[PDB]
């Protein structure tokens, strides 16, 4: 066998369908550029991938000023939520049924938010008053007020872009946790807490790619393949590219970079420029390897319009992925199976303990 | 098709074997029962698992007040967990080195158990001056001078016994939480914070059985054959014994009730009494079912011993296992390979917005 149970089949699944021969992205059977294109907005988005329809979108946060301040955001989120279930009441999932379940995921994944929010702010500036938050039309809107005050509305809107693009995803590693954690039964925070430390691992896919030092050499050179080849000319790896994901482009790629179009994004232009003379350049030097703009490359765009700062990307990320999180981990309680993978020893047989390395330096009662 | 990976071999590893149709179970090659009745402390036997060798035990903890205060002992270990990173510069496990990683798990490992026993002690009470904590000669007894302020020595050696026995047991959920998250380079803050969540759950399995009104009962009316009957013919379920999990006894089981025993434990003889009659009236009424006593009745009976109350013994349980998280945190680390499985689609087909439920609610 191979380690890591790569493309082991551990579920069967309703959700979503990142159907990547056909080079598209689906959830509940709706195509994702369909949702991004006709502005579906984040809250109705969670509600498709949870419930199916479009029937009771996300509602607004409760006031509820954060209590962890630990200079980390995704940190924050992560220890905040694990804390929701003693004051908020979660009993574990084998206690409750299906719609306490989704009330909780519902309540909780908009408080991740806010948390995110108060905490990307920080605790230097006062908070943002409730009734301005209360002013907002969606929870996005309400998210980008509660963190900088008066938003710019086109950042809004790419906020709500990039969440419907990367909501949800099939069975990667911190959706997995989810389920995992789900199926032993814990409540629901306890999986979305578990969750986010599993999205925090900068090898989890879709962490919004490190490409601002790189765009800001071609905003101030004005050559992108000059400063492509330096690049690999001296070994560093291109950032935000590499083998396919999808049988061509990224859908979630292509929606995105669509939005920072729309958007009038002012970094749109060098980002194109950059996208073509990184996939030339990456193309011709290995023509039998399949090369593809990461969705990482033009996150990192769409966050940083929005003037999301490098060390919040992975929140942002996390903000989004809540709703497949979500969606995930209510399909697992129905389905009733604890995950129960094992693992075979492959090693020395039997010893004394005396027969140890450094027995020496033990001291027994 | 069988979801849920039941019977997918995972990983191999090299940490411990349980080696259910032998019998026995060894850390690193070891023995279990050679580890316990020779009296290691939970500190090295956390080195061994960790490291494969003895000599850089488990180091004390560091004076750090607990920050959290949930009302769940579970709750304020997972989130102050995960806080350890930032204040502590704990880098991603993909960006430092094996030895790094090491010393990070050891810090934190020690912390987890501070934590819990300064959340069980509750914020009612004053703390325990380090200064008196730093009498102690084993990371065991620091834990429970911490907690309990003088704890009785025999009850530090039933905890070091219980701990060691319930170190390391293989894939489970939250060994498995561990390895997935730390599979993604995550700092290992995160990954034993992650896997307290998954240890959380009911069906997680391995916690100390609920056996204590049974045991006061018996205790009380005298006849240990006389309540197991009545609590089956209630229709209620034994607690502590079912199926078997080693081939025979559990060797787990056997070295904590021979500690019970050793140490004096006042439930002892009511527990013996109650194990051999649990057996007998379980076996004679289904002879064609293996029933053994589960390690976990004798843990509950060894964590009472100790003081531990009910409510207490799952935190006392994730303490021992942190040994095995940690062990396969770096083991996860040197492989270097991110957990991918995978799902089938079986739900609905290409579709239009407007041809949804609901999308007349839906605003622009």
């Amino acid at each position: 066998f191979v380690p890591g149970l790569d493309g082991v089949v551990a579920f069967t699944t309703e959700i979503a369908e990142p159907d990547k021969d056909g080079g598209a992205l689906r959830y509940r059977g709706v195509d994702i550029e369909d949702l991004v294109s006709q502005r579906v907005t984040f809250g109705d988005v969670w509600a498709l991938l949870v419930d199916g329809n479009f029937g009771s979108g996300l509602p607004p946060a409760e006031p509820f000023p954060l209590p962890i301040h630990s200079g980390d955001v995704r940190v924050d989120v992560q220890a905040g939520l694990a804390m929701l279930a003693p004051i908020w009441g979660y009993a574990p999932l084998l206690d409750i049924d299906d719609a306490t379940a989704r009330q909780q995921l519902a309540r909780a994944s908009v408080m991740a938010l806010s948390y995110v929010a108060q905490s990307a702010r920080g605790i230097y500036q006062p908070a943002v008053p409730q009734r301005i938050i209360d002013e907002c039309s969606t929870v996005t809107a309400r998210f980008m007020t509660r963190w900088q005050g008066e938003p710019d509305p086109r950042h809004i809107e790419a906020i709500d872009a990039y969440w419907v693009s990367a909501a949800e995803h099939g069975m990667n590693a911190s959706t997995f946790t989810a389920r995992v954690i789900a199926s032993t039964g814990a409540d629901v925070a306890a999986a979305l807490s578990g969750a986010i430390g599993a999205m925090s691992g900068p090898l989890h896919g879709g962490a919004p790619a490190r490409v601002l030092p790189m765009l800001d050499e071609v905003e101030r050179a004005g050559d992108a393949r000059s400063v492509v080849k330096g690049i690999l000319d001296r070994g560093e790896k291109l950032m935000g590219f590499g083998h396919r994901v999808y049988r061509a482009e990224d859908p979630r790629a292509r929606v995105l970079r669509a939005a920072a179009e729309r958007l009038g994004a002012p970094r749109y232009e060098v980002a194109v420029a950059v996208e073509q003379a990184a996939l030339s350049e990456l193309r011709e030097r290995r023509p039998d390897r399949a090369i593809e703009t990461n969705v990482e490359f033009w996150a990192a765009v769409v966050l940083d319009f929005a003037r999301v700062p490098a060390n919040m990307m992975p929140a942002m990320f996390t903000c989004g992925r809540t709703a497949g999180w979500c969606a995930h981990i209510l399909e697992q309680k129905r389905l009733g199976k604890l995950v129960r993978p094992s693992a075979i020893y492959v090693g020395p047989g039997p010893r004394s303990p005396e027969s140890v390395d450094g027995w020496e330096r033990v001291l027994t009662t």
